[PDB]
C-alpha cells in the first residue's frame, strides 16, 4: 500500500504540493534540462506545520511519483538506540540513499534529533546533531539524493541545520481551507458508506479548525453515531448509511486541535456586504490593487507604492470587514491578530508568516493597546520593503492615544475615518445579517434603514438578533401550547427590537472624531 | 581537481579585504628573506568572521593556490562528531601535517564548534578539546611558517581564551558587499549560464539589497527556472534557452534574502546636489570632517586635536541623516546609520568597534533623544566615545528633534562640541529636491520646478516627497482609467497632476515649531 500513495491520496495542500513537485520531480525526471541552464537542484527541504497534516506523506507521495528510492528516518527511532546504534543507522541511511539514486531521505520529527543546542545536555546527543551535519554537508553536488524533514517550529531545530547548503527551502503546510477540508474529507469517506442526505460540503465549511487528523475522527465518530443509533435497537450490516444528522452530531463534539493556529486564506467577504463608503473603497483600491494588478504603471512611472494604512473611527466590525473585503477583491491572504492575541520575537514569526504569502493583507486590530512589542514593530515595518506586495492595516478606537512614531513616514503614513454607516450601507448591512435566515416578505428592510440612524454595525446585528429571539420564543410558546405557527419573523419581532434603540456612539463622539480628521 | 584552482577571482565581495590579506599572507610567504631582514613578524592566527554565505570559506582555498603553499582544512563538525580520542588525533594530526609541510595554511572552519564559549560547554571532552586546540596554536614556533586562519560567525561566541596576544590576534570582517562587490559576484555566478542580449547586470546588483553571495546564486538560480518554466512548459528549445532581464526581475520580486536585518557599511551615493542645505552648514561640515582627514598635516603643525562629535538638531524630516550621508560621500568614508529604535532593542561596543575597524567613518545617531535623557545605554555610550581616541579619523554625528531634552552630559566638551541646527530648506534647497524626487521618473516638459518650489515655502523634505507622490498616484489613475476606455494616452506626468496634488497643499511643520528652534539656537 505504501508504494500506491500519491497525489491523490493528500489533501489540504495543493499551492505546497504544486511547489514541491517542480522542486523535485522535474529535476529528478530531466536533470540534463536543467543542467544545461544551470539550474542548481535544492537540496534540503524542511517542511513544518501543525501536527496532524499530511506533511508526513507529501514525501512518499513524491518519492512514488518521481519512482526514486525512499528512505524513512524515524526520530524517535534512531535516539531510542545505543550510543553507536543511532550513528551507525544516520551512516547507514545516507549511504544507502547514496548507493540508489536519485533518493529521497525524508527525516521525520527532526527537532528529536536534532533539537536546540540548549536542549541538549549530553555528549551522545550533539555528537550525532554533528553527525548529521557532516552529513548533510556531504552530499555532493551531483549526487542526485535530496533530504526532505518535518518539524512542528523550525525555531526547534538547531540553527547551524538552517544554514545554506543545509536546509535552505522551508516550506509550510498549515491548516487547509474550506477546499482542502472538502478534500480531506473526500478522501476519508473513500470507503465509508453514506447516505444520499450527506453535503459534504457543508460539512467542510462548519469544521473550523479541523486538520486532516481531526476530520478522519470526525468521520470515525459519525459512524460509530450511526452505528449506536441503529444497532442499539447481516440485515443491518447492510442498511448502514451515515447521514447527515450523524455528521453534524459528530461536529458537535468535536474538539480540534488546531484552534488557536492563525488562519491564512482567502477570505469570501465581498464589498456588498459592508456597502462602506466610495471614497474609502476608491482609496483602498489604490493602495492595494493597483501595485498588484499593474505593478508597470508604478515602475514606469518610477515612485515605489506606499505599504500600509491606518484607519480610525468609532467601534464596530466595519474596519475589520473591510479590510477583509478588500483582501478578498484582490485575491489576498488576509491575516487577522488582535492586540490581545500580541500581548501574551513573535512579532517577526508574523511578519514572515505574511511574508511567505506574496500577496497579503496584514492586519492589526486594536493597535491602541499596544514598549518592548512597540520597538519590535517599528523596526519590522522600517525594515520592510517597499517594493513587496506585502500590506499593513491597522485600526483603533482612540487615535489620540497612538503614538506618533507608528505615524511616521514609511511605516504608516495614511489616516482613514470610518464614520458610522450611511442608509445604504445600513441597508446593505440588514441584507447580510438577515440572509442566511428565512425573512417575512411584509417586512421591508428600506423602512428599517430609515429609522435607523447613527446605530453601529454592532447595534444592528443586535438588533437582529433580539427580533429572532423573539420569534423563537412565540414558536416555543405556540409549541407548548400546541401541545409552523410562526414560520418566519413578523413586523412585530422587529419592532419588538427596535423599542430599545440603545445607539452606542455618542454625537460627543462623533464630534471628537470629527476635530481629529479636522485637525489633520 | 577543480578545488585547487580556485583562485582571487573565483571570490567576489571581498576586495579590500582581499588586498589586505594578500599583502599579509602571500608577501611573507614567498619573500621570508626582506621580512626577516627588516624584522617583521608574520602573523600566527587569523581569525575571518562575518555573517553566513559571504564566500569567506573560499579565502583561506584562495590564499593557498595563490601562494602555492599546502592547505589543510579541519571542519568543526567533522571534529566534534568523533569519539573521545578521534577529534584530539585529528587536531594534532592536521597541525604536524601542517607543519611537516611548510609553508602552510590551516583553515578551521566553524571554530565556534569546536571553542564555543567555557560556559556552554558542559562536558569534559568538550573542555580538553578546547584546550588541546589552545596548546597546539601557542606550539607554533616563529620558524616555521604555519598559518591559522579560522572562520565564524562571530568572534563573541569564540572562546576568549583563543582570541589572546599568540593564537588569534589578528581578526578579518567579510562582510556584505556593496553594489560593486553584488556585481562581481553575480559576474562570477552566470559564468555558465546563457544570458540574454537585454540583461543589464547592474541594475540587478544595484536592486539587490541585503543579499549575499549565496543569495546571489539562489536568485540566480530561480531566474534560469521561471525562464525553463515559461518556454519549455509552453533540443531546438534547449538551445534557445536565454534568461532575460524579466526573469531576473521577477526573481528580485520572490526572493527573501537572508542579510536584510545586517548594518550596512559603505560610502553613501548621496551628493550635495540632492540636498540643497545651507551654505553655512555645508562649511562647518566640510571643516570638522574633511580638513583632519584630508590635511592632518596641518592640524599636527598647529597641533590642536581635531573635535570627533557634531551634533544635529531642528525640525523632524530627511535632511539630517541626508546632509550626514553627503558630507559622507564627499570625505568617500564609510558611513553607519544606526538608528534609535534599533538600540534600544555589548551592542554599543560592537558599533563602536565597527567604526572604528573602518578607519574613515561617519557613525551616524538617529533618534538620540529616545536613547539619552535608559541610564544603561547611556552611560554605555558616554563611556564608549569619552574612549574614543580623537587621533583617530571616526566622527559622531547625532541627530534629534528636541533638542531641550537632551541630556548636557553628551555635549559636554570631548563628546559632543559642536551644536548645528538644520533648519527647514529654502527655495533653492526645494528646487534641488524636487528635481532629485523626479529624476527617475518621466516629466512633462511642460512642468516648471520654479513655480512649484516659488509656491512651497516651509515645506519638509517629506513634504515634497509626498507632493511628488501624490502626483504619480494621480498620473497612474489617470493612465490606467484610459487604458480600460481604449480595450500611449499618459506618456507623462503632466502639470495638471502636479497642479491637483498642489490642490491639498499642506504643511507639516507649523511655524511655531521653528521659531522654537530659533529661541533654542539664540538661547545657545
Ligand atoms: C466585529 C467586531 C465587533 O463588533 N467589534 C467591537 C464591538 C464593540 C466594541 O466596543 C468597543 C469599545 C472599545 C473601547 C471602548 C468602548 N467600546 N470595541 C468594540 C469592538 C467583527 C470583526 C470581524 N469579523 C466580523 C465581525
Ligand atoms: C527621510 C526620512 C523622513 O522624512 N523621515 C521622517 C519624516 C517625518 C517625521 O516626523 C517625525 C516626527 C518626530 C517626532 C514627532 C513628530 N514627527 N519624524 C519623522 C521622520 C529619509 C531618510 C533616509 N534616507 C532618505 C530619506
Amino acid at each position: 500500500k505504501l508504494n500506491e500513495i500519491g497525489y491523490d491520496d493528500i489533501g489540504g495542500c495543493r499551492k505546497q504540493l504544486a511547489q514541491i513537485k517542480e522542486m523535485v520531480e522535474l529535476p529528478l525526471r530531466h536533470p540534463q534540462l536543467f543542467k544545461a541552464i544551470g539550474v542548481k537542484p535544492p537540496r534540503g527541504i524542511l517542511l513544518y506545520g501543525p501536527p496532524g497534516t499530511g506533511k508526513t506523506l507529501v514525501a512518499r507521495a513524491v518519492a512514488n511519483e518521481s519512482g526514486s528510492f525512499f528512505f524513512l528516518i524515524n526520530g524517535p527511532e534512531i535516539m531510542s538506540k545505543l550510543a553507536g546504534e543511532s550513528e551507525s543507522n544516520l551512516r547507514k541511511a545516507f549511504e544507502e540513499a547514496e548507493k540508489n539514486a536519485p533518493a529521497i531521505i525524508f527525516i521525520d520529527e527532526l527537532d528529536a534529533i536534532a533539537p536546540k543546542r540548549e536542549k541538549t545536555h549530553g555528549e551522545v546527543e550533539r555528537r550525532i546533531v554533528s553527525q548529521l551535519l557532516t552529513l548533510m554537508d556531504g552530499l555532493k553536488q551531483r549526487s542526485h539524493v535530496i533530504v526532505m524533514a518535518a518539524t512542528n517550529r523550525p525555531n526547534s531545530v538547531d540553527p547551524a541545520l538552517r544554514r545554506f547548503g543545509r536546509f535552505d527551502r522551508e516550506i509550510e503546510i498549515g491548516i487547509p481551507d474550506s477546499i482542502g477540508r472538502l478534500e480531506i474529507l473526500r478522501i476519508h469517506t473513500r470507503n465509508i458508506r453514506l447516505a444520499e442526505d450527506v453535503e459534504l460540503e457543508k460539512i467542510a465549511n462548519e469544521a473550523h479548525g479541523h486538520v486532516g487528523a481531526d476530520l478522519a475522527s470526525l468521520c470515525s465518530e459519525a459512524a460509530l453515531q450511526q452505528i449506536r443509533n441503529k444497532m442499539n435497537l447481516a440485515e443491518v450490516l447492510n442498511s448502514l448509511a451515515v447521514t447527515m444528522d450523524d455528521f453534524r452530531w459528530a461536529l458537535g463534539k468535536s474538539n480540534p486541535s488546531a484552534l488557536r493556529e492563525t488562519t491564512v486564506e482567502v477570505p469570501n467577504v465581498t464589498w456588498d456586504d459592508i456597502g462602506g463608503l466610495e471614497n474609502v473603497k476608491r482609496e483602498l483600491q489604490e493602495l492595494v490593487q493597483y501595485p498588484v494588478e499593474h505593478p508597470d504603471k508604478f515602475l514606469k512611472f518610477g515612485m515605489t507604492p506606499s505599504k500600509g494604512v491606518l484607519f480610525y473611527g468609532p467601534p464596530g466590525c466595519g474596519k475589520t470587514l473591510l479590510a477583509k473585503a478588500i483582501a478578498n477583491e484582490c485575491q489576498a491572504n488576509f491575516i487577522s491578530i488582535k492586540g490581545p492575541e500580541l500581548l501574551t520575537a513573535n512579532v517577526r514569526d508574523i511578519f514572515d508568516k505574511a511574508r511567505q504569502a506574496a500577496p497579503c493583507v496584514l492586519f492589526f486590530d486594536e493597535l491602541d493597546s499596544i514598549d518592548r512589542v512597540i520597538n519590535q514593530l517599528l523596526t519590522e515595518m522600517d525594515g520592510m520593503s517597499a517594493k513587496k506586495n506585502v500590506f499593513i492595516i491597522g485600526a483603533t478606537n482612540r487615535p489620540d492615544i497612538i503614538d506618533g512614531a507608528i505615524l511616521r513616514p514609511g511605516r504608516l503614513d495614511q489616516l482613514i475615518y470610518i464614520p458610522l454607516p450611511d442608509e445604504a450601507s445600513r441597508v446593505n448591512i440588514l441584507k447580510a445579517n438577515l440572509r442566511k435566515s428565512p425573512i417575512a416578505r411584509d417586512v421591508d428592510i428600506n423602512f428599517l434603514a430609515k429609522a435607523t440612524q447613527g446605530f453601529s454595525g454592532a447595534d444592528l446585528t443586535e438588533i437582529c438578533q433580539r427580533a429572532c429571539k423573539q420569534a423563537i420564543r412565540e414558536s416555543i410558546e405556540a409549541e407548548i401550547r400546541a401541545e409552523d405557527p410562526v414560520p418566519e419573523i413578523t413586523r412585530r419581532h422587529f419592532e419588538e427590537a427596535m423599542r430599545f434603540a440603545r445607539r452606542s456612539v455618542t454625537e460627543n463622539d462623533v464630534r471628537k472624531y470629527e476635530m481629529f480628521a479636522q485637525t489633520l
